[PDB]
Formats: structure tokens, sequence, C-alpha cells
């Protein structure tokens, strides 16, 4: 007997007339007081582990008292999830245009001086309520532009309209071959210690088309502006992108670990009644500017020597490149290392690369979040 | 006995060790006085007609006296050109990342006040020479960043390094199912009447990652800045993107028409000794902001009623949508029209679409370039 | 007020849980006497014109008296129809395995001597009824094998189970860039003159995995066997594959022409009450063994000189190959012709090919079907 | 100072004019007495581990005395190896037609009664020499058919022409997510104990388009026929397909293990002078008919519970299927097991499947090869 109310939302339509739909599960909060939450997975279609996280999270929630509304949208991009090419989900971008599904969210470009002038007389709570209504409506308005909008923009807008309703937004992703990491805005670095995530990227106030930024930027802007008029309060919305290890993988046991960390955060925020403690583990971070993409310096076949999630001392091998077309030479086999210490986070999912193919992303200038 | 000197440039490398190379043909100019030209085709791999244009152009050039250097780079993106998916060239974007090959060019972000202060003492010709050396070197420098650059950025940079050497840059493209059209910066609208192209889009001074913008923007910036210090001269470089009808098509007769229009422009610019007159035809334009993408308002099977390159009076059908899944209803067949007059330029190459698929691009607020 | 009863059939299931369904329209026959018909389109997902044919056919049928059941299955392969790669439907084969959807039908391998021995005592009509029940059941049985069957086999089997119920089966396809042609078994060449199709391929009694063969072979086998026991009757089932010009195209006017030819055949067979005459046009055929694939003798860019559907005298150019990488040589441009007269039927949809890419299929040893 | 002589063979040509080439390394044998060997890898382009095996094998061979010629063809399908789709090598089939590269080899259809009658007077050694010349020439003849042959047939034929020259043919492949296994014809089961491969599939005398069958079938046919004329000798050629664990992976240490097992076999056959012993390990086999494909009984997200290469007792879980679209039901999570004991060999590389997607291949009726 689940507590969840199940519905569905139409996000697009296929040529055969079949609706593209996303299933929505809602755990109603018992206190109108409590912060609400919107959790989605699998916008990048290969990144399926978020669905297992939602499954474990909802299973746990059957036994916790939910104070604030929790809305979960697994399988949030059916077009991408269902897109196969060989034995692999071509789920990252529109197969027609190449546009990354996670770069399709809407930037409101709010005239903040003006909007604030028209609503400054409201209390902090009323001001936040008006501002949220505006973010929802202007988002919904994109759906009825007379020359239309792209398939990817329609998907993104429908998801964003729901995300805007929530106080807390969690966008669940995976990397390729990847360890667990988190994208966390600067203003909310405090929150990083509640998730069960060893590595956090601290991101600035900047819109680059992603769900987390679409969700927090307008609120960050409003707050910095209000502070410049001597009206201090903390950013009313929190948004995070979780990167739950590797794509093309479902692991229920690992998903339960991730779900418990999420519950630790929801507990701390008063979304649930129970105290759920964060896991004990070493947690580190770096600023986004220090997170670097290493591109193949030449083409070849690749052995990935450096383990994801483990420190790599400068000079230790990151990859070996095999060039069997050059046997007889020193060029046939080459160890490649980096000139600084790093923590490699993820690497490319195939063992054959071109010159310029992304091999790894690595964090540099890493530090403990919670030094102890 | 061709006058062309043939060479080749390496633009990347495949996993098997095979070089990605672009063939380069150079017709040496006999006057160090004359403007030089760089012409490339087929960066978008499906857009093969530019190769036929280069072939007809070079055939013609065997009989004209070349005053200024002409460099031609057909087959400029071998990775994209050779990328098949079904009976179709998946040539528009990196198949790994989805990044559009024509959005990969380098924006120099020149500190223009500073650069100009260091070089103002030079004559106009010397200043232009110094500025060109800087554009070439900083472009070449991108090739040796220590974490590397993407496959697409390496391609784009190698092409751009050559384009920067020229006074006149022509990037030859095609649309999908498309009529002939041209992208022309505002400052050079005069040039549009020399090409054999009925429709021209007038573009502003704005960098969006394309070859034409990468080529002209720095020069446009320098000129507007110099004019603000009371030093007036016209923009020293010209760049144009030609859209030579439809992709996945080679038509030598049509390519000869296009080549003759190109020669008309090179003649007018003194690149060749002969007077070659522009073709007689009606020519029109619109500002870029008036060129609009019409997205499918619903999914279905599409009949493209409006001919590309012909005026479409408001209310006349653009497409019919067939929905054979809804037979028995009025929804089974639907004429779709637009609320304003337009000239449809191109449409989508497939007859099955989703909600949001791009159906057409159409020009609005069209006017004669050369009213007579 | 359509006469059609609309239903739907589930042919598979997507990872997100969405059913793959095919819409079914049935015009009930008023005479239990009359032959029944099964018509499907778009098993190859790019081959969308068959849907327009079904639309025109059903529109016409609203005004004809239907004597025998007519079942229509447009949009018969939703997975394939909805599979995009660039601006093109990758609809021909399973994107995971490469298996051609039209090579997935089930060969019953009937022990014909035995089956006939057990049922020889039945009248011709009863024997045909028993045989049809067996073909339907053994087909349906494939759906519940304990290790399962492939995605493509499940699709094919569900379609075939319906096709087996009918006396007349029409599988509607298109070629790539193609003229109208028909695949007709040898025993039913008489039927070819009723369709509005200039070129017919006469196929033997041979199973190669296609819907037409899956449908007619068992009946052809039964008949030849019965004839060897001195029991003469004509093959009780008719099956045809129609190739309705080019893929990625919807043309309602052209579809109406095709629908009228289909009605001419259904009329002649007594499926409808009215006399509908075949169109007046020259009709030709060749045996399948004389229909030939011409492969690119070298790679390059291709201009398709020979028009589909028109005779090509030996020595007249089929294609020109442009090799802009070889400018300066005779190899840069090469006319390719064939050593015998032919009728080119279809050619490759892209203008860039490899060595060995299929360029054309051409009929040789062509003759009038209906010499006059 | 490598002993290998390096050359290259052209196997096709790309639209830009670039040759498709395969690098060939030859270790000359010092005894005209000794059996020769042809070893190729990576015909399926994702299956890159064979290149690492060739690298380790050649490194070892620098220190062994080579008695018989050894020819190695790594990177044997550059078109397939270089074909990317997302972060994955779409290397299994022609991206244009869907035809599996490993189903493209040539079946000679030798009229064996006739050929043998014309050559019976020859000694066994002379007969084998004549027969090999015929297999090479008729293969080469396929390259000059006047309507050409497919891209895939041209590749396959060029490889096969070399394979036919050798006494021993090793085609090196990988599975998807897979343990090490071997395809071994029935007549040569003895050879299986020399490789370092725990599981062997015993295949019959049957041509299905693969390199191993193209190589051994004609010789198997000749031998069975000669035996029917009272002329007994053992099949003069040996061919094996090695499946070296998982695709999209290079592991040099694991490749060295595989190379040592190959050397064990070459030693036993007198291709090298040294005695190299086989590895000590348990080895098992099953007949091909007992090796089974398990297809997804419904669509969903998949957790692969059964480890490849380990026995799975009937009733133990093979996969769990997660259906997050059905949360609240028993259908949300389902353990799937098999009704008989098996050894799962490989599974599907993605975690999202359709109804009918291949989940695993499993061996049944397994037995020790070398019971002890
Ligand atoms: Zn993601
Ligand atoms: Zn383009
Ligand atoms: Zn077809
Ligand atoms: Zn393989």
């Amino acid at each position: 007997m689940t507590k969840a109310i199940q519905s569905s939302v139409q996000v697009g339509e296929l040529a055969t007339g079949q609706a593209l739909t996303v299933p929505i599960y809602s755990f109603m909060g018992s206190e109108n007081s409590a912060p609400s939450v919107y959790i989605q997975a699998n916008v990048h279609g290969a990144e399926v582990q978020g669905n297992a996280v939602i499954y474990q999270l909802m299973t746990l929630l059957e036994g916790y008292q939910v104070l604030g509304d929790i809305t979960l949208a697994p399988l949030a991009n059916p077009l991408g999830i269902n897109q196969k090419s060989g034995e692999f989900t071509l789920g990252r971008f529109d197969p027609i245009t190449g546009v990354n599904w996670n770069r399709e969210y809407f930037d409101h470009n709010v005239d903040i001086q003006n909007w604030y002038a028209e609503h400054q007389h409201l209390t902090n709570s009323e001001l936040f309520c008006a501002y949220r209504s505006m973010l929802v409506e202007t988002c919904q308005a994109r759906l009825t532009h007379s020359f239309g909008i792209s398939t990817g923009h329609r998907l993104a807008v429908n998801l964003q309209a729901m995300a805007h309703q929530a106080d807390i937004v969690l966008d669940l992703h995976t990397g390729p071959k990847s360890c667990k990491h988190l994208y966390c805005p600067e203003y909310d670095i405090d929150a990083a210690r509640f998730f069960s995530i060893p590595y956090t990227l601290i991101i600035p106030n900047s819109f680059g088309g992603a769900m987390d930024e679409a969700t927090f930027c307008p609120w960050w802007q409003l707050t910095e502006y209000a502070t410049s008029q001597g009206r201090e309060f903390s950013v009313p919305v929190s948004a995070f992108t979780l990167e739950l290890a590797s794509q093309e993988r479902i692991d229920l046991a690992d998903a339960l670990e991730d779900a418990k960390g999420i519950l630790a955060y929801l507990s701390h925020r008063g979304v649930i009644a129970e105290k759920v403690n964060p896991a004990s583990m070493e947690r580190f971070g770096c600023y986004l500017k220090d997170y670097k993409k290493f591109h193949a310096p030449k083409a070849g076949l690749i052995e990935y020597c450096a383990s994801v999630g483990e420190p790599l001392t400068a000079g230790k091998p990151l990859v070996n490149i095999l060039r069997i077309d050059l046997y007889g030479s020193e060029q046939a086999y080459q160890a490649i290392s980096l000139p600084m210490d790093c923590v490699p986070i993820l690497h490319f999912a195939s063992a054959s690369v071109l010159q310029g193919t992304e091999l790894y992303k690595v964090m540099t200038n890493v530090f403990p979040l919670q030094p102890s």
C-alpha cells in the first residue's frame, strides 16, 4: 500500500502519434510549513542509476513521516532513454540536432531591479511566493510561442515548470566511467556534507543551460540584489546535480547508499520528521575552474590506469596509449602522466580514441570540505 | 597542366593511426598588390555541393589571370564527410559529443583598446599586417595547450589559421532541402549583389562560433574602435557563408552557376584581371532577426507544400500533417499556414517529425537588395 | 462517419515501459463469400509513403461496397519509424543488432507430405481452412518460446499472424530514390497488370525472410505438392510487395494514384462490389535474377545522371564520380556507364560513397508484361 | 630491432579518397617445413583487446625461434574501428546496410567430386597445395566482378585471401561484457586444451559467413570426401575464433595471458622451436546447439546478477528487472532465473532493454574438456 500518488506528464510526441510521457510520484507533506522537494533522474538517457536511487528512496519514504511535499520524476527523458545505437544508449543529445538535453533549460533574464521595485513592499515569504509564481508562469508561457520551440526545449521547460515549484531540487545524473561526485553552488556548500558523495564541485552563479542553474540562478540573483538594498536573507532555493557513478548501470545496493545520503539532507532540511544522520566518510571539493578535461594528445587504443575517485600523484600514469600500427618503435606504447597532483573523477567509456577525444576529467587543487 | 600547387594539411588523427587530412590547392597571385582569398567547403559533411563549386571554380581559374593568392580547401572535414548512418551522412556534429562542427571556431577576445594603443603609430597597412600576424599566431597557439583541445576545436583552429591569412574568406555550405542563400555581414551588404544568390541574410557583429564570424569579428571590432579614435577606414576583411541549395547532392551544372557568381565577386575585388559581370537576377534580403524557425506544432508525417525560394502569402499552406493514427477524425489531415507573408528558405529533409522538430526556416520582412 | 472499426495491437515494449503499438483499421465485408485482405505499411521506418496510400485507400473505401474483410495496418513498425539519426529515419534495421526488419519473418518448414496425408480427405475449401489455422497458430506459438525471441522477430510474428488470416496480402514499401515497382510471385504475374506500377520483378518460390514470401511460400508449397498427387488447384493466397517511389516522402496526390491501382486489383478479385478499371499505362517486368545491384567501383562524390524508371541504353552515363582530391588528373571526374541496356529502378540516397557502396539497382532483360 | 617485416594492405576506400588500410606484420619462418599462421584482430570494431594480444604476442616472438611464417593483421577493419556513435564504437556492422562484418566471408561452393577427380593423382601434399592455390585465386577473383561487390564483402575477401595461405588461422574477437571463450570445430577439439580459455564451443561443419568457417569448411569438405574414397588424412587446416573477454577494453596484462596460451598452441604445432606449456586451469566445453540466447521477457532497466564465466545453478537469479514506471506493484522489481543449470558466458553491454533484447548467452550441458 504505497503512500505515493502516481500521475504522468506529457513532454512531447512521436511521429507515430505516441505521447512521450514521464511518470510522477508525489508523497504529500503533512505540514504546509515544510520545504518541498523535486527529484528527477535520467534526462541523459544512458544515465539510468538515478531510477534505482528513486526506487530506493521511495521504498524508504514509505516508512518515514513526510512533512513537506516530495515529487519524483524518474525516467524523465523517454526519447533519450529509448534511443539505442548498437549496444549503447545514445541518450545525451537530440539525435537530430546534437543539442545536449541538459543544455536546454530556460534562463528567465528577469529584470531584477524592476521586479523587486514592484514587490519590495511584500514580506520575505510573500515576496518568495510571488517570485515563484512568476518563474512557473513564464516557463509555461514558452510552451505556446507561435513558431513553437524545439523538442529539447519543450522537454526541458515541462521539467523546469515542476522544479520551480519546489524549495529543493535534485537532478540525478551519472558520469560515464565515473566515481560519485556532486555539483553544488557556492552559497550552499554547507549542504554537501549531508550527501554520501566523496567529491563536490563548487559552482558559481552562472547560467549555462542546466537544470540546477535554471533553478537556482534567479533566486541567487534576487538575493544578491536584495542584499544590495540592505535586505539580507539566505537564498530561498537549493539545487544540486548528483553524479551517481557510472552510466549504463543499475546497482540497487549502491543506489540504497545514495538514497540514504539524500535522506540525510532531507532530514536536515525538515522535509521528513526523523533525524537521519549523514554517512561517515572523507569528503573533498574543488572549485569548478580547477576541474579539468584532459584530451587525448594523439589517437590510439587506451588503457585507463588511474582509478576514478583516488588521488593521482603528479607523474603517475593516467593512461597508456597503444599504437599497434607503429610496432617496432617507441611510439607503439606510451605512458601518459599529468604535471600536477589530481583526483581523476571520470573517464571515457570506450578504449578507442581520436586526437582530442576527452580521456578524463580530473580535479586539481582539491581540499577537505570538512577538515577534521 | 593545372596552375594549382597541391598540398595537404593534417587536421586530426583516427584511432587506427590514420591521419585526417584536407587537400589544399593554391593559385599563386602574380601581384603582391592583390587581395587574397581562402575558400573552403564541406565542414558539415553532408553538405557536399561546395566540392563541385570548387571543382568548377578551379577549372575556370585555369583560364583567368590570378592577381591575388587563391587558396581552396575542399573536403575540409574528412571525419564528418566519412561519417555514415544509414544512407545518410551524419556530418553536422561530432558523433561522440554532439557539438556542431561549425560552432567550434576560436574567438580571440582581443583587448582592443590595449592592442591598438601598442600599434597606433603604424600606417593603416602595417597595422593590418601586425593584426593579421597576431590572429594567425594566437590561433596556432591553441594547438599546444597542455590538456589539449577537442577534436572539433582542433579541426576548426587549423582551418581558421589559414582563413586568417586571407583578405576574403568564403565558407561554402548547403542547407538541407534548400534554395540558394547567403550570410553577409551588415558592413559588406554591397558585396551580396555579385554572387548569384537570390536571398541574403544580413548578419550583425556577433560571435556565435562560426567561420565567417571568427574571421570578420576581430576586424569589425578593430575598425569600430579605430573609428572611435577618429581613425576611419573600411573593414579590411570580407567573410561570407554561401548556402548552395540542398545537402547530399552534387550537381555540376548548378555548381558552375555558383562558381561564375563567385568569380563575379573576385573580379570586382581585383583578385583576377578580367571583368566578370554578376548574373542578372532578382536579389532580396532580410535582417537575421527576421529569419525564423518554424517548429512542428505536433508530431506526424509531413508533406512540404511550400516551395523553397518562392514567396508564400500569409494563409497559404506551408505543410500538411498526416496523422494516420487518427483516421476517422478531422485530426487525420491538417493544413498548417503562417500568419505573415514569408519566403520559405529551407525545410527538414525527412517526412516524419516529432513535436518541436524544425520544419522550415522562413524569411520575413523581405526586401529587394538592389531595388530597380 | 467512417465505416472502419479501429483497434490496436501491441508488438513490443520500450525500456521506459511504453508499449509499442500498431493501429488496425478493419472494413468488415458484407459477404462471407469474399476474399479478405491484409494491407500494411512502413515496416521499414523511412518508407512512409505507404501511410498516405492507406489514407487514400480508406477514404475511397468509405464510398465502395466492401464484400470481403479489409484490414489495414499503417505505421506497422513504430520502433523503426521513430528512430532518428540526424535528419533521417534510421528505420531499416534494428539499431542494436543490424538485423533488417524485413528479414525477420517466420518460415514454418511445414512437413508437407505428412500434413497433406493427415488432411487429404477434406474438400479443397476445408483443407485451405485447416492449413490457415495451422499457419496462424504456429506463428502465435513463436511468441511464448521460453528463452524468448528477438525484438524484430516479435514484431514480424505479430504482423504475420494477421497476414496469415487474409487471402490477399499487400506489404507497402518504398525504395530510396526510386520509381514505382512491384515484387510479384511467378504464379501470380497476371495480377501485376491491375496495379498502377510500371515495373514488376517476378520472384520465384523461395523464402528469404520477407513478409510476401512468409505469406505465399507455404501455400505455393502446398499447391505444388497437391498437384504432384494429381490434385490440381491454383495457389489460394496472393501476396505482393509494392515499392511506392521514394522514402522520406509523403505525397497525397501520388498516393491516390497508387490507391486507385490497388482498388483495381481488389475489384478484379471481388473484394469490392464495383468494377474499378486498372490505369492505362505501359507495364514491364524482369525475372529477379536479372535485377542487379551496381556497387561503386571507387569511392567519391556522386552525380546520379540516369533517371529512375527510364530506359538506359548501354554506354549512356549512369553516374559521374567527382574526386576533388585528385584535381589536376583525369581521375578527378569520371563518367561511369554499363555494358548492357537496362532500366535503372533506384539509387542511393546520399551523394558520398565508399568503394562498394550500392549506387543503383537496375533491371536487365526487361520485357512488356502485356505486349500490345 | 624487431624481426617483423611491416607492410600494408588496402581493403577499401573512403569518399574523401582516403585509403582504408590494414597493417601487416610478418615473422618469416626459418624452415619451409613448418606450418604457417595467420592471426587477425578487431574485425568487429569495438573488439579492441585482440590488438593488445597481437602486441604481446609479437613482443614475445622477438625472443622465440620462428620456424613457420606468422602473419599478423591487427586493426583489420579500420572503417568499423573508427566508427563512433556517442562514447561507443559502432563497429559490428556496416552503418549503411546493417550487415555484420563477420557474416561477409566467401563460401566457395567447391564442386568437390569434380575437383577431387581432377587432382586425385597428386600426393597428399601436392593435393593440399593445389587446393590452397584454388581457394586463394577464387577469393581474389571476387574483387573484379563487373558490377562490383559490397564494402563489407571487399573487406572480408581481402582478409580471407591472406587467411587461405596459412595452415592455422586465428580470428581474435571479444564478447560484449564477457568471459574468455573459444569457437573450435569438432574435428579439432584437441587443440582447445592449449589455449588459456576456460570455455569452448564445439562447432559443426557448417558455413554461416564467418572467418573461421570460410577457412576450415572447404578443407573439412575435402577431407570427408577423400575419406569416402578410402583416402584417409586429417583436416590439413585449423581455424579458431578466440573471444578475449569484453569489448571496449584494452588490458595488457590480460593480453599477455592470452598471448602465452596462443604460444602454447603454436609450440605444440611446431610453428616455434621452443616448448611452451599450456596454462594449468580447468577447461570446459559445450556443443554449439547447447549455447543459448536469453532474450528479455519484458522491457526495463537491468541489473546483471550472474557473473560471466561462473556456474549458475537453476533457480539462481540471472537478472533483476527494475520497472520504476510500475512502483506500487509487484511488477516494479522482478528476479528472473533459468529452469536449468548453465554457465553464463556474456551479457548485454547496456542496462536498458526492450522486450526481446538479448540479455545473456549461456552454455548448457557443459562438461570438462580434459576430465581429471
Ligand atoms: Zn548527465
Ligand atoms: Zn553547413
Ligand atoms: Zn522496404
Ligand atoms: Zn566479434
